[PDB]
DNA sequence: AAAAAAAAAAA
DNA sequence: TTTTTTTTTTTTTTTTT
């Protein structure tokens, strides 16, 4: 009998995989039976023990085939042609009702009786982020709206300041909360074309502390950054569609993400201030070094970087009004679910010991 | 029973899609059965609704297929080979008259029974668009006929102006017009040459943000762009033909398109400046600020930069005499649907409102 | 009979081949008869002599073969395919827990009666190290420890004084223990993105004698190495994830290793040394000199910069609770066989031996 | 039954078409009934009315087949096999007995079409250039004889003047008749190289503004265009094969082009002005310069520099034996136009106008 | 019958060509009748006298194949594939053994009777280098065993001397014998990187005239080569691993080859000083140069610049135990030839006639 | 030289 | 037509700066 090459496109969709080699290998541990199966009976990994006993008749005559990476190579195109119709058909406001369904997902896993996270540990990391910014929950919202409008030249945020300010850390949680990529602008201008390529169809870019001229009067050393960036101002505005390229691709035409820029305190040019809504001033404060010298678990479990814990404050501050009416269900269930698991006097004791910069926990 | 590839190819002629992986996105669709499909009763994108039960037998058959990205590079070769044959073989004129055909078959979804579309707002943006430049609708006519005949070393036209002008907005909308491809020219001359690959079969080229060198004192970062525009001399004069390049695909040789370059005010040499017909000079204009600022859904929706509002300044600005021959029955429904919705004496209300920088509207 | 790609494909995952023209050169060997095999017969290489009775039927067959470079190359993508998915669901304990059981299996071939190694040669090796820095093993076990916890910003570690003061000898040591490739970030900036390319996948990278201007009154050549490497203050920081590249490949989105900086006595940028948790000085002290002249056999059989002596000084100074339990059985092993052709007597001997500045062995 | 690619093969060879998709375009078209067929009907190009009968029964079949453009690219790689047969095995005049097929049917463009500019403003043109030198016609006669023989040591022409001179207009117009390129040789030693390697597989070059030694005393900038060309003397000679050098690729060997040096009144040394056969004074005229302000549209629709011009004037006065063989028929073919259109008189009324500083009338 | 890919397999082998075009050249040659072959007849070459016969009828079917390079492709690949599998598993006292009953094959071509070589000047060559330098065949011996065990740092030699010494000559004669290739270090520091990549997998390098910066005054020109070897002090010591980069392909990780570096009477650095394990001066002699007047065949042949001269010269002076097992048998017979065919009084009276000048055969 | 996809052989 | 099998060519990288 032969191989069916849909059963193992089902699998790609289910699990979204967009790279070759990552489906060969995931698809090919299915040869073996699941009756005595070790990664089932540990239940390690979800994409490994929810699949294998649907595709283990499957995948033992895969393993026996001769065209192997052939079958791969027609399920990842599909794949990546669902994503390039869902990125020309949908609104942006689907699309980011996608990637919360997909993060309140995750969560259940992670929360569940099968994860391993503790909520208290994740809640003492919103308390953390809202003591960052003023207005914290206020200024998330005030960005996805941003970034769900899409309005020219009204798209792009600047954020600036010195040496350890949090402006990476709340950068990184708002590049996973909307899914995106990070672009290195630093490097010069010649193999500038496929850094930018990274942006085909993504939905949020982030340029990552771009480095200015003159700051030596300040200690901090020149480069190319600032530079590269007036020559990409076109692709800042939005107006009109751009040119992006790949390696032996031919390039795609479209209106290129918006998102974040981060900075030191160089100068900028009056010709890219223009492109900026908004300027966020980030300063080091001492509590919040202190606090996390005692609590480490944030910065090993990486609470503090994690969309998650930005989607719990979301959770936890925004009236239910503000979220698209498909997960209005879900978002009621999980404000059930955190009004069990804590008092507004944990939380507000956690914010307490935060600006006395002593340890989350107590 | 085999699958039929003539069917793929009817469907990707009617679409007229240009991308092997968004053609087998959409075909992918219709494997699903109609009686139940919930985008055909909620008929969300008539790609969709139209054609998925026609081809729902067929795609069925395409689901289970290994050929899956050879059908479709087939069919979509078969709509690249159309766009060839008529680029050469139909007048320009011919060619503006089938992008006004499908621009006003957009116009009819958009404001019909089941379209989206408010008049009032981009009517307003038929009002606004015309306090940017005096007599802007003979503006428009003039650039439409120049694109038209396409007469050798005076086919280029000039938008000059400091960082916040207008001369971008009305770049685009005449790009949307018109058709055509946006081409940034700032980058090193080495990988221009698929860059201007882009140009191949379009009717309009629009270089954007060509920066210069010196004028300093200005505050204006310099750049490479004006010194390749000075280089690449041919493809602007036109009056001979050049080779454009697209990896792997074999080069085509062509007379290049005519365009438009926008630049803030550096200053440029002679032998540059003497290729232009026409230099439009754009002002800051204090009043066109805090009217967009109060009515804000002209940027929300993109309406001052669509070409279909530049169609509606057309259609109720010039007579039926100075349009082509066979659109003239339906831009006489038009102009009488025009006058059916807008007295004069509001038309007349909203342009005293954009001069008196209060919202439109109001 | 026919060829089976199956038994191709096992050969190639039980020894791990990654390279086409290895895996074919290794496979054909088997073609001649195993009674006479002549490599079997002296057991020169392990890959050889355990293989030949299972695969010669199948290397045969595969001889007269016409296509034996796709029979290897399918073999090869799935051994690929096998670390791809490791990477992406293992834990860093797991990974440092599988390379700890392939030294293991090393250290099994090094010392049983068919190797040539003498572990008192090696058990030198141990003293040499412990007298290089104070309190070694515990700077060894704080090593593990950071690159295995993997902390954003908190993990990087720099090797800082004279040369020939230990530190690249350390360096390469810890290399080969926790698996990691070495960079040179004094190149030009155009070149740096290959050399940066090295880096994907790897657990550790180490950067070597990255140099400096300024401090050239000290003698010191002048370099790139760290303005290059303030480019890259977010590869090291880890909060977000790279884009990285090799020739003729697409980019690779991931997060950069952790490691380690060697350098001279150059002046540092405050951007850098905020990324670098802690500075090691090295100091030159002349008993290890006049030590290495008298027991050469350290330099001459490399057992000095070799990850096995480094695994040795875990297993003689460290607790048994200190290894993960699955390997814990093969390190009680180890430490009774240390135990039984070692002794504390000889052990400190030797350091007193080191310190006096004499000849190690008796 | 099957689909002929020999049918396919003789339309691309009949219509000599070179383009794969643009052979599938024209080729589909094919498919439809002859019998109701409006192209046919009315007679829009040439390469379908004659055709389709023929081809309709291959081009039914040949729409059914999966192999489209495999089927196109063999005919295509057969046309291009004869081009490069025939370009092989090419005699210099055959070569421009070719360049010149190519401006008449340009020129064929005005025949018989309303899709040009008013030919009596040409005319104006072909009389103002037979102003411009003494016996016009005969230099460009001479002067395209001796870029056909390519006698070495007799090939370059020196144009002689100050600004406003005339001649910039007739180096472009000379350039535009033949097809050659334009090099600039004012640059430093160091660049010279690749400026030369412009001329490689090319007709004719061009030499402008080589600026001079001194020449202040004259109010001339000075440089060292003519101390660099004196130093290309086996260029120019043209008895030996020069290697010349594109930027990255390899370098090929052949004969040097020949054709025209524009200089303003510097001196010229010796040793160069032995290599020119002739020297042409341009002098400025005052009645002309009053005519061209009083007919600006001599230059506003560029006639006195389209090197179209000179063609025209080549085919009025010279007689029959002075054009090949293959082109005798279509010169006598088209001159009886204007023998219908125009008189000695009304040219005599054009020429006495310029002469007497007033734009063409009557 | 049908071709047999296996007796191509094996003509690759034993040539050991790995070019497709050269095999494919050599195999086509078999196709004529053995009988009546002109090329055999005359004993032209070895690569086609000895098989043509075997592989007659094999060749005639190979001549009527569709599939030729497709043959030669997996042939070549075979034996790359052996040249890996040498290159990682062999011991380098294996490789050394190869290389020299390789150029014992070349010998015993060269002086058989269907050879063109003389003895007796190959055995005057062995005489001039004999008095180059002092204890010849020990120096020899000793460079072979110091490449051989390659410890590190005690594995480069330095060779200095006037010019016209005989450095070159030596060093050339040496890379013959152990295989290797030189390398050119005077090149600019960001020119270096693809000269290094030379070096991947030879057993020698050897570093050509290297050019110091002071010591003009003695007439000796200024280059960068010892300042860059300063700078390589890692790749030259030998105890870690470097990366080595060729055009177009990946980094490869290895062990920087073991070495000579050549110089004339520069100043050298003490730090570069100590890394050379020994210093050869060369001195210029009289009496050579009046010798090589008279004994012009030595130059003439190439015989000093030649490996085999050396191979001759350890084969007369040394005792058989001292080379490998394998080869013991071969250097007695070649042993006994030499004693047959040379007294010592001849060899002495050659050395007695090089001490003076007066010319080696007389 | 490797990757994307085409182009062909035998039942 | 189906399955198994064989083949092409270019871009990128280098070159240039
Ligand atoms: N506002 C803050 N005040 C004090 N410490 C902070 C603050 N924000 C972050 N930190 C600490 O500094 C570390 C680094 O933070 P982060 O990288 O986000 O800063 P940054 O301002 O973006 O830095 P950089 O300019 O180096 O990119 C965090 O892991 C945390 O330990
Ligand atoms: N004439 C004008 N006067 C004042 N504001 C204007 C004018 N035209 C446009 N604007 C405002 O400027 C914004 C940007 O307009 P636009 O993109 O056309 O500018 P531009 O001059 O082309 O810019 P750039 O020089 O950056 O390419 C508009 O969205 C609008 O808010
Ligand atoms: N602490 C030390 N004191 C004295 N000699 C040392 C010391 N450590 C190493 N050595 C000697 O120095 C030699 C070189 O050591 P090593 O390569 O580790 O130096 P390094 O300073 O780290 O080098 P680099 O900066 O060039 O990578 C060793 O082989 C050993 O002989
Ligand atoms: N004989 C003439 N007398 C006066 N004016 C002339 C004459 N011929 C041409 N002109 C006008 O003078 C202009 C400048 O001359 P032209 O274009 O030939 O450049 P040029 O004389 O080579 O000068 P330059 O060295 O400045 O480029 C022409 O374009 C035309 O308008
Ligand atoms: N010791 C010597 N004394 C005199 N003449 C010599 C000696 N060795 C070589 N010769 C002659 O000098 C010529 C050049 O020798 P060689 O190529 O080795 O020169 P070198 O100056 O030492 O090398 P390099 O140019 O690489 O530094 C030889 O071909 C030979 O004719």
């Amino acid at each position: 009998k032969q191989v069916s090459w849909k059963l193992v496109t089902e699998y790609a969709m289910e699990t979204k995989c967009d790279d070759v080699l990552l489906l060969l290998g995931m698809y090919l541990e299915f040869q073996y039976s699941f009756e005595m199966c070790l990664k089932c009976i540990k239940k390690e990994q979800p994409s490994h023990y929810k699949y294998h006993e649907k595709h283990y008749a499957n995948a033992a005559i895969f393993a026996d085939s001769k065209n192997q990476k052939t079958i791969c190579q027609q399920a990842v195109d599909t794949v990546l042609a669902k994503k390039r119709v869902d990125s020309l058909q949908l609104t942006r406001e689907q699309m980011l009702t996608n990637r919360f369904n997909d993060l309140l997902d995750r969560m259940d896993i992670m929360f569940g009786s099968t994860g391993s996270a503790d909520i208290e540990e994740w809640m003492a990391g919103v308390a953390w982020l809202h003591c960052l910014l003023p207005k914290m929950d206020s200024v998330v919202y005030d960005f996805l709206k941003c970034m769900v409008y899409n309005i020219p030249k009204k798209r792009y945020w600047l954020f600036k300041g010195p040496i350890d300010s949090g402006k990476t850390t709340l950068a990184a949680a708002l590049l996973e909360l909307c899914g995106g990529k990070a672009l290195n602008v630093n490097l010069p201008l010649d193999r500038l074309n496929f850094e930018l390529g990274v942006a085909i169809d993504q939905f949020l870019v982030v340029f990552e502390d771009v480095k200015g001229t003159g700051g030596e009067s300040r200690d901090l050393p020149s480069g190319q950054g600032i530079n590269n960036l007036d020559n990409l101002r076109d692709y800042l505005d939005g107006s009109v569609k751009v040119n992006l390229e790949k390696k032996h691709l031919n390039k795609r035409t479209q209106i290129f993400p918006p998102g974040i820029v981060t900075m030191n305190e160089y100068s900028v040019p009056k010709t890219l201030q223009a492109r900026f809504v908004k300027q966020i001033d980030f300063r080091p404060k001492d509590y919040l070094k202190h606090c996390l010298e005692r609590s480490e678990f944030l910065l090993e479990k990486r609470i503090i970087q994690s969309g998650i814990a930005l989607l719990l404050m979301l959770i936890w501050y925004r009236p239910v009004a503000e979220f698209a009416q498909s997960i209005q269900s879900r978002i009621v269930e999980w404000k059930e679910r955190l009004d069990k698991e804590f008092s507004l006097s944990v939380y507000q004791k956690m914010k307490f010991n935060v600006a006395m910069g002593i340890g989350v926990l107590d």
